[PDB]
């Protein structure tokens, strides 16, 4: 028995996960079968919260709920319907805990954008119409906080497409104070952003294909515009137009296009703002206390932090959030040091200076958890691996007095950790998600006692047993005065000696990741189980959790660096036994299918076969947010040249030397099927013969479930012809 | 040496032609090197009557000219920027003749959409954004008959999408008078016709996407409408808003929809029109006088003629055009007999009867040309083969007086024949197109002696002796009680007794003919020449020229009959020997396309592999003129059924049997992007696998160079791979 296509499409070997949401500082709660249940970490005594049976006379499917966060109500999700990544609209119900009942009065209206409770409580917040509404009680109806509302125009407490896509990662817009008194939102101004226009086909009974516009600012185009604002949500007559205290921006944003980067409350009546500058490369931090006398925020020069690289653009994709410590007057945030590497620094509200808590050759992947006693982070420092994340602490009030909590728990199984802790830090689960099968165990911060395993995957690993799985080998190469890492997946029982087709796995994008140490059961997987293929994966110049050194290198040159080293790192496998190196291939998604199209477009001659889904072909065409974070305005003056020279419509004739299938999402608004078609074409005008297949109404993810399997079977299909 | 896929795509082998203009009863105008002569039919003598280097130094490149009737001015067009089938927009420049300069006071403006001299003299009407102008003096201002165009709404003298492609077959909407006095025109609005929206990408340059919309009516969708108008053109003040007599419809028309279906002046004040119901089954026409002393047009009851049919539509596409006598009192025209085969009705104004003045098993192709003695008609009467085309004249004082001009001529060489005539049919020039090269002749009317060779191809004979070019059978098969005739390339060297790959081309509409006695060099002769491929065709039910009794068979039930009889054209093929019954193929365009693809999607098991391009998927989604003229409405009143059951959509499943390739241009506006964005839709849902392949920015014609050349060769590799 092996891995084959279908085990991977019909999903035969499940991986088990373990979802819980903390409630209290010691209880979280499960879902079972189709029941709630509430666990308490300090017994291990569970109880029924709610039943399976509750809502089988409900009359809808429950795509999502949400539990208030005093228990006195669930929030049901259902008639979900998805729009772009983060983005879609639902019907709500309320259900009351305390009594059994379906609040029928003034409910959550049809095709709501959002929905959030407050952080205490049950006040909710919902934005609908693009508009802002609170309700205080479930029951009474609610005040309508904005009136300026208007599709495709402006954005009030939800982002629009751009800021959604490339800013936050959420629909949301808008930011509850910790005890619920303040509702912090955003405002987008899409008014002179250009439209994305593309055909949406739907059911064959659809007579005139439906046209689909989306303000999407193109590189270098009309950005939308945000404005700032603040409410009170406890002074509220249900008689008046309620005032939305606005929050202006700093001056030196104010001279040009700016984006809102960052929105943190740090008490009760702070709360800290991060600005950037449409070049990239300079960010500013707010912070802005609330005058109880005037009832406005203000936002003090002296308490300002400037945020800005040298060697290229500020953050990792964005500025880090900041950890704030109880009282509010110093945070905690992830920021390059004078090497270039990303390491805590601890800062005073008002000094410029900060100091830096953690040092090293690594760096901080994130801030998990702050406490009076104790920070808590993840990085890749154990073993100078960086493709492993682990959980330490550091003592607050010794900065020299640092233990790792998950290195030695396991270190075979276990080198990928993520965390999840209760409130106020008194429980943390921890999932390990690779190498080995992925484990879920829970444990007290107090000691730092294991408590129990909630999920080993014991079942899974039965089954696996009985098929022969292929092995992952993860290590580096020296180019020049460096190491970058890679990964294999090698065929069960890989005989060194012999010759073996090689695929090699692109991504690429400036911050990726490819060769890491997380347990995957995915295509590739199949593709050496079955087809004796080896997978390779490698992260070249570009790359990120390696300092600036590399991630930067990529800088204001796209489609150069990254794309070479990819071609290097092929030359290097086949240096190795290995790989039969006329059966070498390439393939990639969205960037990767860029980077994968840029290959087959150099000449190198190194490959037989690629296969480009959903690449981007000219940096012109990707949003702003994205593209000028890393090449800047295209433009004579800044970077129209590296714009220009970095096309895979420029490589068009070298494709002579490859196959090549090309595939695109036709109703796709993240990389429009614009960016393939300019491809398509490009190829037919020099005469290179290639293979296509566009998906009707697919996204950028080709993710229902039919295409999904139609699109990994077609690719099959085609490296197996190529490889024969 | 072989007729190759380069020699196709690279026009090695170029056909000879012979065009020429009649300006007079004996004279005509030719083209040489860059040079406009003009011969002289009676002696044989030519002068120079414009030289090559005229316009070396005129600085735009001449697309195409024309030469006022009366050799005073030549219109020269340029900028040429084609839009849709027939339509496009250019700039126009007149140079005199009489001197020899180019008029610089009052010129015709830029994006010109058509331009024409009137029958006689120099009067020049001209079609400028959607509205109507007269100069009677190339060098004079020009008299805006028209102030109602608007884009996309109002045509004024031209035709919109629909009129255009479906029923005149060309841009123009207006008609001379045969002396100049007149200046008929359409009108139609377009106002609440639904578009068919659709993007272009462009040059790559071009940052997003421009979408396009047509005014487009889908099956069974709100038609546009239609008015006529009459403007007198010497009554020409240049200071009044000239007036135009509307010619309304008839009442039997104005009950309903309707459309204006031809317009044939009949005499100097008399003009003929034709009504078209929307259901296509019922046409009249009016036959209109003018009254001089009101200045109104006046449609007596009592001339006109009412042309209907029981089995299906009216006329072959449309109702035939009337060929008058010089009086104007009497018109021939095309009709079906009772035996439902299409002769020549000889009508009086005023007598609701006709007399037909042909008869046989064959039908009457066209009336070319009419004088005071004889009428001229093309048919296929000789050899009772439909394939072939031949002219007759018939004496119009004795019917029973029939000589063939043409039959005798060459029989081995000679079958296809088409005609041009001189100025009151003193002279004609013969066209023959096949089965033989084709050789063009000059002929004299009066004795029906042949001049001279105009053209015979001698210089590509020569070069076909040195390749191994294929024969093409065309013979019949029986049915039913019917002949149905089929035609065969035949690789070079065709020995019955071996077994050959087959590959059935398919077209197959209503009144579609695809085996003829025509010489042709496309693709399908490399496919037999070079792969020795057997390439048939077959006219199976819904044929043209073979009588109503096969083409209306195909009435009110597409995708049935004629799907039905390509494949059972298969089984046939395959009881004769030289067929491998393992590799038969499908292949087809537009409408063969979709019979191709209802065909893939029979469950037949007949066919391995087959190719549509370009096809309707669902007649819903087709225009209405053509599809209801097929289908009537899809509405359950009227059709709906046989619509929905003739879906390649509701094939999906059997797709699992066969190899297809589906081909589709992005920026087709005929048959649309979407019909196939439907198909592969389908296809993936079911989980069939297939291959795919759209192209960029081309039209129905995927006709531009490059995309042509790549198209082809990707389609050969495909049939290769195929059959092996
Ligand atoms: N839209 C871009 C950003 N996608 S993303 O929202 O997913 N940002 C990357 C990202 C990865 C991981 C994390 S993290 N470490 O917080 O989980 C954040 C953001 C990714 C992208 C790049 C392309 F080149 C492209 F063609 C399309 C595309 F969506």
């Amino acid at each position: 028995k092996t891995y084959t296509l279908t085990d991977y499409l019909k999903n035969t070997y499940r991986l088990k996960l373990y979802s819980l949401r903390w409630i209290s500082d010691h209880e979280y709660l499960y879902k079972q079968e189709n029941n709630i249940l509430v666990f308490n970490a300090e017994y291990g005594n569970s109880s029924v919260f709610l039943e399976n049976s509750t809502f089988d006379e409900f009359g809808h499917s429950i795509n999502d709920y949400s539990i208030s966060p005093d228990g006195q109500f669930i929030l049901l999700e259902y008639n979900y319907v998805k729009q772009w990544r983060h983005s879609y609209t639902a019907s709500y119900d309320i259900y009351d805990l305390n009594k059994r009942q379906l609040i029928t009065e003034e409910r959550i209206p049809n095709n709501t954008q959002w929905v959030t409770w407050s952080p205490v409580g049950h006040k909710l917040a919902y934005v609908w119409n693009n508009d802002i509404y609170v309700k205080i009680e479930p029951n009474l109806p609610s005040y309508r906080i904005t009136w300026t509302g208007k599709e495709d125009i402006i954005y009030n407490g939800i982002t629009d497409w751009v800021y959604e896509e490339e800013v936050f990662s959420a629909y949301s817009a808008l930011w509850w104070s910790p005890n619920g008194t303040f509702l912090a939102y955003a405002q987008f101004n899409d008014t002179e952003v250009p439209l994305i226009e593309y055909s949406f086909y739907s059911d064959e009974s659809l007579q005139y294909p439906k046209t689909v516009r989306v303000p999407y600012p193109k590189a270098g185009a009309v950005n939308p515009t945000v404005k700032f604002f603040v409410v009170n949500t406890d002074s509220l007559s249900s008689v008046t137009n309620a005032t939305s205290i606005q929050i202006t921006a700093p001056a030196s944003m104010l001279i040009g296009d700016h984006y809102l980067c960052d929105v943190t409350w740090a008490t009760q009546e702070r709360i800290s703002l991060q600005w950037l500058r449409r070049i990239q490369n300079y960010s500013v931090m707010d912070i802005c206390d609330y005058d109880e006398s005037s009832g406005r925020w203000n936002c003090l020069v002296a308490r300002q932090h400037i945020e800005m690289s040298t060697t290229g653009w500020v953050g990792r994709f964005r500025p880090s959030e900041p950890h704030f410590t109880l009282d509010g007057n110093s945070f905690y945030k992830i920021i390059s040091n004078e090497e270039g590497y990303r390491h805590i620094c601890y800062f005073q509200i008002d000094k410029k200076d900060c100091t830096f808590i953690t040092k090293g050759t690594w760096e901080v992947i994130g801030i998990e958890a702050l406490t009076s006693d104790y920070l808590y982070y993840i990085s890749n420092e154990y073993k100078g691996m960086p493709g492993g994340r682990n959980l330490y602490k550091i003592q607050l009030s010794d900065y020299t007095k640092v233990t790792c909590l998950s290195c030695e728990l396991n270190p075979e199984r276990c080198q990928y950790y993520s965390v999840s802790f209760s409130k106020e830090a008194k429980y943390y689960q921890l999932r390990c998600s690779g190498p080995g099968l992925p484990l879920y165990t829970l444990h007290s911060s107090v000691n730092d006692k294991g408590l129990r395993v909630l999920e080993d995957n014991s079942a899974l690993d039965k089954m696996l047993q009985n098929v022969q799985m292929p092995s992952k080998k993860l290590d580096f190469i020296i180019l020049n005065e460096t190491k970058f890492w890679y990964q294999m997946i090698l065929p069960p029982h890989f005989d060194k000696s012999k010759k073996y087709p090689l695929l090699l796995d692109v991504y690429a994008g400036p911050c990726s990741q490819k060769a890491d140490t997380v347990f995957r059961l995915n295509w590739a997987t199949y593709l050496a189980s079955t087809e004796n293929i080896i997978v390779a994966s490698f992260d070249g110049r570009g790359s990120g959790y390696q300092g600036d050194k590399i991630m930067h290198a990529i800088n204001r040159r796209l489609g150069t660096f990254e794309v070479e080293d990819q071609i290097e790192a092929a030359r290097q496998f086949s240096k190795m036994g290995f790989v039969d190196n006329k059966r070498i291939a390439i393939w990639g998604w969205s960037y990767g299918g860029y980077v994968t199209s840029m290959v087959l477009g150099s000449g190198s001659g190194v490959f037989k076969c690629g296969i480009a889904v959903a690449p981007v072909s000219r940096w012109e065409y990707y949003d702003s947010v994205y593209t000028e974070r890393y090449m800047g305005l295209p433009t004579p003056e800044d970077n129209l040249d590296h714009y220009r020279n970095s096309t895979v419509m420029s490589r068009a004739e070298n494709f002579k030397q490859v196959e090549y299938l090309l595939i695109h999402g036709t109703a796709d608004d993240n990389v429009h099927f614009q960016q393939s078609a300019q491809i398509s074409k490009a190829l037919v005008d020099v005469g290179v013969d290639f293979q296509a297949m566009w998906y009707t109404d697919e996204d950028h993810g080709i993710a229902s479930s039919t295409a999904h399997q139609h699109i990994y079977t077609h690719m099959s299909h085609f490296i197996k012809q190529c490889f024969s």
